[PDB]
């Protein structure tokens, strides 16, 4: 029907990562209002948009962590604990635990989920 | 005595929010040029940047959780595990960990340290 209300990892900056979102509005010519988990908020085109809540598992993905912003790893689980999802970021056969917000997409990452899930 | 290297709390101004970051290099004309715990990198002025690390105690601040943009709390402590950051934030008598990333500052609650931290 509509995707108002759902949640993605979407890129905002040229430069950008894609990071853990919800659509808000749908404001015409293919464009979306989104708020990402940080509170911004800022229009993105369809083409930026990754439909993905959760990202999938086996997803390579970049993990954020203090003073590491480029600490790639596989998804291979999710859990939901009280209300809020985790991820479980497999790195070097050792996985940890990793909110939603921590787990973003560089570019390469994210295209290879565009032609699955982008808009 | 330079500013490279230490980590802040910078104003966003497009919603007025200071976020965890770290200068990265200055660019001159008051400004810095800052990297986000995101990964973002941009310049910023020195009136919005905040030399606080970490955010001291009994500052009321925003945190972060999912689906939870404006939950206001107190900090009482601090933590440091495997190298990271912790706050420990109170609200309405119950405390609760946050990680670094997940603190901000309103508007309101950033300008309450401006006076003492601020690079203005
Ligand atoms: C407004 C700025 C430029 C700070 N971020 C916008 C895009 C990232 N938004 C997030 O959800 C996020 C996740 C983790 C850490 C931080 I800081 C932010």
């Amino acid at each position: 029907n509509s995707f108002v209300g759902l949640r993605v990892v979407a890129k905002w900056s040229s430069n950008g990562y894609f990071y853990s979102g919800k659509i808000t509005r749908d404001v015409g010519a293919g464009k979306y209002k989104l708020l990402f988990d940080d509170g911004y908020e800022c229009d993105v085109l369809g083409k930026d948009i990754l439909l993905c809540d959760p990202i999938p598992l086996d997803t390579e993905v970049t993990a954020l962590s203090e003073d590491e912003y480029f600490s790639a790893g596989v998804v291979k689980g999710h859990r939901k604990e009280s209300g809020e999802l985790y991820y479980s970021i497999e790195k070097e056969g050792q996985r940890k635990w990793y909110k939603r917000m921590a787990v973003i997409l560089s570019l390469e990452q994210g295209n290879r989920l565009r032609e699955q899930y982008g808009l």
